[PDB]
């Protein structure tokens, strides 16, 4: 189904994995997904080359992400379009998602202007689609956060690092808890493994979307940025207190209804957050008119 590549040959087109940021001339985009993310040139195309960095834990991860895109093309999934596996580092490689992570143009990082609101719910909306098309196929994503969403030239959303995805059919433990804190559901931080521990995940990217703040800033009261559903839900603050304030385009129904999306995926009791089919149809409505 994918293409095969020699290791040299992605070597080749990297600038021989040239670890110099992007903005100083080098290949490397960033890190992430249990990988590095290089830019390269492949017959004037653009693409993006995710190199692995346990021995068969991390086969096991490169094989996971091979097993659910070959099952799962979507619009809001990022596309493989193949692979290297000889030599001593695993690589996979991507379609070419120029505007980057949602994380980075939350933040507007380098500069990049911010997005309004109406952007805004398309993304979260494309992201809903992509991960309801995940758990439709019965995949947990495991690693749901702003930075494992890209965006293309139209800034449609795609889901992207799948190596931590398992099958999904009662509710079971792992021993290996991976993932990043502030995105992750309680019964996750227990070692659970269940779907909607995603909701969750997403639940707190949405508040990233509506607030344009990080999951976590050490150097921000409250730390944590789900911490404010409860100071919302205590009334010491209001949403319209955290909405992103560069957005000129953001109107209060529309708000509070993503707001009661988040919130509800947030909810502390895994059975009693929405399923994503759920959640599609909410952000769906959001925008209804
Ligand atoms: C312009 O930047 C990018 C373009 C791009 N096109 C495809 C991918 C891609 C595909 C599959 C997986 C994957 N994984 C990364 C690691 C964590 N989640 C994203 N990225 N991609 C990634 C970046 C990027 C990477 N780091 N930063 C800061 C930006």
């Amino acid at each position: 189904r994918f293409h095969s590549f020699s290791f040299y040959e992605l070597k080749n087109v990297t600038n021989n994995f040239d670890e110099r940021p992007i903005s100083v001339g080098g290949n490397k985009m960033g890190e992430g997904g249990f990988g590095v993310v290089y830019k390269g040139y492949v017959n004037n195309t653009t693409v993006a080359v995710k190199k692995l960095a346990t021995t068969e834990e991390l086969k096991q991860q490169f094989d996971q992400e091979i097993k659910v895109m070959a099952k799962c093309q979507h619009e809001n999934l990022v596309e493989l379009l193949g692979f290297s596996s000889d030599g001593d580092d695993l690589c996979l490689v991507y379609v070419y998602m120029p505007n980057g992570s949602l994380l980075d143009r939350l933040s507007c990082l380098d500069g990049t202007p911010p997005l309004s609101w109406h952007m805004r719910c398309k993304i979260a909306q494309g992201a809903a689609n992509g991960i309801n098309f995940l758990h439709e196929n019965h995949h947990i994503h495991r690693d749901i956060k702003s930075a494992n969403i890209l965006l293309d030239e139209a800034f449609t959303a795609k889901i992207s690092d799948f190596g931590l995805a398992r099958a999904s059919e009662q509710t079971v433990m792992t021993s290996r808890i991976v993932g990043t804190t502030a995105y992750m559901a309680p019964e996750a931080l227990r070692g659970e493994i269940t779907p909607k521990s995603d909701i969750y995940s997403f639940g707190v990217v949405l508040l990233e979307i509506i607030t344009g703040l990080p999951a976590v800033d050490e150097h921000r009261e409250p730390q944590l940025l789900l911490d404010i559903k409860e100071e919302i839900e205590d009334e010491e603050k209001t949403i319209e207190d955290y909405i992103d304030k560069k957005m000129n385009d953001a109107d209060s129904t529309s708000v509070e209804a993503m707001y009661s999306v988040a919130s509800q995926c947030l909810h502390e009791k895994k059975n009693k957050r929405p399923d994503i089919k759920k959640v599609q149809q909410l952000l769906q409505e959001m925008t209804a008119s």
